[PDB]
């Protein structure tokens, strides 16, 4: 997996970002997550659902690089989504979201699992010190 650059159009929600990549506006889904959302009338604004769209918002708008890394399966969903692992200034949106305890691991498709590992790790973390989602 190798990362390339990218530069913020703007952020939607916890897991969806909107980025101008190879020169062209993206929309990009974080992989491997599940954040509560502020989307979907099937739902609504969900428990921890703003906290997880300022989280992303804010570290992804206070970067100096933010970058992009594809997996190595489909590189976008069905939706048309860029499907991937978002780097803000070296560190991943998708771990910190799951350290933080405001995402989930979400259900894994190979072969895009691979950094299925270490989230699982950090979520074991959240969960043990009982933070957001797991308080």
């Amino acid at each position: 997996l190798h990362k390339e650059p990218a530069t913020l159009i703007k952020a939607i929600d916890g897991d969806t970002v909107k980025l101008m990549y190879k020169g062209q506006p993206m929309t990009f889904r974080l992989l491997l997550v599940d954040t509560p959302e502020t989307k979907h009338p099937k739902k609504g604004v969900e428990k921890y659902g703003p906290e997880a769209s300022a989280f992303t918002k804010k570290m992804i708008e206070n970067a100096k690089k933010i970058e992009v890394e594809f997996d190595k399966g489909q590189r976008t969903d069905k939706y048309g989504r860029g499907l991937a692992y978002i780097y803000a200034d070296g560190k991943m949106i998708n771990e910190a979201l799951v350290r933080q305890g405001l995402a989930k691991v979400a259900y894994v498709y190979k072969p895009n699992n691979t950094h299925e590992q270490h989230l699982r790790k950090s979520e074991a973390q959240a969960k043990k010190e009982k933070l957001n989602i797991w308080s």
